[PDB]
């Protein structure tokens, strides 16, 4: 077939693992995934072709907007009584000739607007970038508007026909493949299971169990005689506590071989994905030695088998009814289900504490006992979820009438929902119910990096986060791009990419033409992946690599495609000159392209990325979204805090991208330590003099005031010389960042002075940096739920809570807000001596 066979081998290429190696996968888990039920997805076709070509223009080229449309109060000063001039550059001759026109409007304005000062058949494009002014919001709002007048900078704007986009972008449609098309509250018995033995045992052994909803224990650890390891012929049919109705909806039983350390641990959900409580013989493979874990049992793990089948397999034998025993829907659960000293004060208490906030018994007792005001205070429910034992049908039932009815929160709210407790299958279901309706496309874009790494805790491969995802990556190629990567990445993962590559190709047939930029994206990627270990010392080093960007085959790859950073960021033919390899410890590829736009000096004459193969990226970019969010509540209540939270996308494993800061000057390992104590105000003051020498000082205290308690607030690592670099706007910021949670500068603030804790400068530098971590510690709720969402993400510094535990210890959420002034003036009178 021509429509079949022309998309079963790009889709092969842009997964890296052939079509036809799942059509032969023999799990039954994989087949009912993948049919119609996923490709409902075609809807979100239908939603990006619903009124062509508009529809389908704002679907192929994605905005990208501040979730903030009002702005704010420091930023309107920053105007002239609230406007913006914008520069305008109209190209009318056939020839290379520009038009450029300068207009003053109103900084709450529209393109529509834009378009008719300047002068609907044109649209908006930013001058150096595949940016599009497209839909109706206002001009503020944009990113790039936004950020021009933040930094007073020219923005630039040329006008093209709309006809030189519409018939720019062919069409390419969807063609599915060939593969278009008791109860369990009856009966009375104690769960027994049997272990048979196990296959490949290695060297008294004995199998201990257990019933976990969550990290919770459900009864007590039924455990095995102590059989030689010889024949480990156990077929014990154990007894365990827990009776079998209590066994709720998620209740994996975890194994464990256990020499009470685990020689191997395994989780096996007491359901399946069509509410089947599973019996028979079942032979799995059980998992490695748990990764840094002491404890009796493994709970922190994936339900299923272990696909690699030359680890130890244990034979089990579950229950026989004789019958097949299916979970109650939720209708028939929710039919068995069927005042102010303490009891309004002691609940505000507990909402406004962090989810660490180890609940007391006595206290989770007097927060079940309040269902009917919990319902009330909305972020109470991740709390009032725990007060619940899951021992038990009536608890749960009783939560179901709650959780269900609950009023949605907050979408920062409910993303905690989704760790690795809330295990749930309908917690889950209320925490995407949220993140559908309130999350925008660019907070989205914000915690895609979470929300891909909380579809390895939903146990079933067709989730509704999966549905949720995918129609977003179907709408958008910034959440279609980035989660392609992110999949892309955790495609090395053999645990999840049973999981991933299912879910890429259900991605790759209905992306569109992207999928051939796609494509080149990873063909490009896939050299440079195959460059950095073909290199895997600097002369040699840039002939070789200019060498092999020369030949024709790399060529070819390397040039007309999108960045896998900015897909806006149209790169065109590479700059040889300007790519070159760093000196550093991974050696990544400074790598320089021209801007096939024709006005490619209007931002930046060549794109520049810096190509890391070697280095997680996933820390690198939780820190800076936590940068992210953190300058938003900065920059939002009126503490002009000034920082850049800038490009990073990890492409597979421990590779990635990071856009090169051209205007950030020189590591201040040279351009301040010259690879003298005066360097840094010397160099500032050189290159900017004048009138404009208040903001080059200006903007360094708040721009060392929010990044000397962003490295406070979240235990950021050391900041040697090398790690620390500095813009002439007198910005600087932070940029080797990675693992965390584990002087020059001063007289720059007190402008020269070799005394500056006298100056009244400084004085002002403490009473930003203090108001920095009072709305900081003011939202502290956002950031232990972004904190939790990434422990099952493989990082090896988010591993348990016990890591969470140093950001509590750095905002000290215990103390008061008066008390935790001092708190912080401690350690900051500690580290400079005096303040
Ligand atoms: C965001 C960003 N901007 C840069 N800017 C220049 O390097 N510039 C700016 C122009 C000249 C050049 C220079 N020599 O000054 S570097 C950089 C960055 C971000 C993250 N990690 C790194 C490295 C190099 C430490 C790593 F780890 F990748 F090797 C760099």
């Amino acid at each position: 077939n021509r429509e079949e066979k022309i998309l079963n081998r790009e889709i092969g290429f842009a997964i890296g693992m052939p079509v036809c190696e799942f059509d032969m996968v023999k799990d039954p888990e994989v087949q009912d995934f993948r049919r119609n039920i996923l490709n409902v997805c075609k809807e979100a076709v239908d939603l990006r072709d619903l009124n062509s070509p508009h529809s389908r223009a704002m679907y192929v080229y994605p905005p990208n907007v501040e979730s903030s449309p009002e702005l704010p109060k420091h930023i309107y000063n920053k105007l002239d009584k609230g406007q913006i001039i914008v520069v305008i550059w109209v190209i009318v001759s056939p020839n290379n000739d520009k038009q450029k026109y300068t207009l003053k409007i109103n900084h709450d304005c529209v393109p529509e607007q834009v378009i008719a000062e300047a002068i609907g058949k044109y649209i908006l494009k930013v001058c150096g970038c595949d940016e599009y002014f497209l839909e109706k919001y206002p001009l503020s709002q944009y990113k790039y508007i936004r950020s021009c007048i933040m930094l007073g900078r020219m923005p630039n704007l040329m006008l093209m026909a709309k006809e030189s986009l519409y018939s720019q972008l062919p069409m390419d449609c969807f063609t599915m493949p060939s593969y278009s098309r008791k109860s369990l509250w009856v009966i009375n018995s104690a769960l027994r299971i049997k272990i048979l033995c196990a296959t490949y045992v290695n060297v008294k052994i004995y199998v201990r169990t257990g019933i976990y909803h969550g990290g919770e224990p459900l009864c007590d650890n039924v455990n095995t005689q102590r059989v030689p390891c010889s024949n480990p012929r156990w077929n014990e049919w154990l007894n365990y506590d827990i009776y079998i109705p209590d066994l709720p909806r998620a209740a994996r039983l975890c194994l464990s071989i256990c020499s009470h350390c685990p020689l191997a641990w395994g989780n096996i959900n007491l359901f399946d994905y069509t509410d089947t409580l599973v019996s028979g013989k079942m032979a799995l493979n059980l998992w490695p030695v748990p990764h840094g874990l002491e404890d009796l049992l493994n709970p922190i793990g994936v339900t299923g088998s272990n696909p690699n089948k030359e680890t130890p397999c244990l034979e089990l034998e579950f229950d026989w009814f004789s019958s097949v025993v299916k979970f109650p829907d939720m209708s028939v659960i929710e039919e068995h289900a069927n005042l102010r000293e303490n009891d309004k004060e002691q609940l505000k208490a507990i909402s406004t504490r962090d989810p660490l906030s180890e609940i007391t018994k006595q206290e989770k007792d007097f927060l079940w006992s309040h269902r009917h005001y919990c319902v009330t205070i909305p972020e109470i429910l991740p709390k009032l979820l725990l007060s619940v034992k899951w021992n038990s049908r009536d608890e749960v039932a009783q939560m179901y009438c709650l959780v269900k009815d609950w009023p949605p929160i907050k979408p920062e709210q409910a993303m905690e929902l989704l760790d690795c407790n809330y295990p749930d299958p309908m917690v889950r279901g209320f925490a995407v119910r949220c993140l559908e309706k309130y999350l925008t496309d660019d907070k989205l874009s914000q915690y895609l990096i979470q929300l891909v790494q909380v579809l390895k805790y939903e146990q079933y491969l067709d989730n509704l986060l999966v549905r949720f995802l995918l129609k977003k990556a179907l709408t958008n190629q910034r959440i279609g791009h980035f989660f392609f990567w992110h999949l892309k990445s955790e495609m090395h993962n053999k645990t999840v990419s049973q999981r991933f590559g299912l879910l890429l190709e259900s991605y790759c047939r209905a992306c569109g033409m992207y999928l051939k930029h796609l494509n080149r994206q990873v063909e490009a990627m896939e050299k440079l992946i195959n460059l950095t270990d073909i290199l895997k010392t600097q002369k040699v080093q840039m002939k070789f690599l200019v060498e092999q960007m020369r030949r024709p085959d790399f060529m070819d790859a390397l040039q007309g495609f999108l960045s896998p950073l900015n897909p806006a960021h149209q790169l065109g033919n590479l700059r040889l000159e300007e790519c070159r390899i760093m000196s550093s410890a991974k050696r990544p590829l400074w790598l320089n392209w021209e801007n096939p736009d024709i006005m490619s000096e209007l931002l930046f004459q060549n794109n520049e990325i810096i190509f890391k193969n070697g280095d997680d990226l996933r820390q690198d970019m939780l820190t800076l979204q936590i940068i992210r969010i953190m300058e938003n509540i900065w920059q939002n209540q009126g503490l002009d805090l000034r920082m850049l939270p800038y490009g990073c996308l990890s492409i597979g494993d421990c590779v990635g991208l990071i856009e090169v800061v051209r205007n950030s000057h020189t590591i201040m390992q040279i351009q301040c330590k010259g690879g003298n104590s005066h360097t840094l105000h010397q160099w500032l003051k050189d290159k900017n003099k004048g009138e404009i020498y208040d903001a080059a000082i200006d903007l360094f205290t708040r721009s060392c005031a929010g990044y000397c308690v962003a490295t406070f607030i979240l235990g950021i690592g050391d900041r040697h010389n090398s790690n620390i670099m500095v813009k002439d706007d007198g910005q600087l910021f932070h940029i080797d960042f990675g693992h965390f949670l584990d002087q020059d500068f001063l007289i720059v603030i007190s402008k020269g002075a070799q005394e500056c804790t006298k100056t009244r400068e400084f004085e002002r530098f403490q009473e930003m940096c203090y108001k920095a971590y009072l709305a900081i510690r003011q939202h502290a709720n956002l950031f232990i739920n972004l904190f939790s969402m990434m422990l099952g993400s493989g990082m090896p510094e988010l591993q348990s809570f016990d890591d969470i535990a140093y950001i509590r210890k750095t905002l000290a959420l215990d103390k008061t807000e008066q008390e935790a002034l001092e708190y912080f003036m401690k350690q900051m009178n500690d580290a400079h001596h005096g303040g």
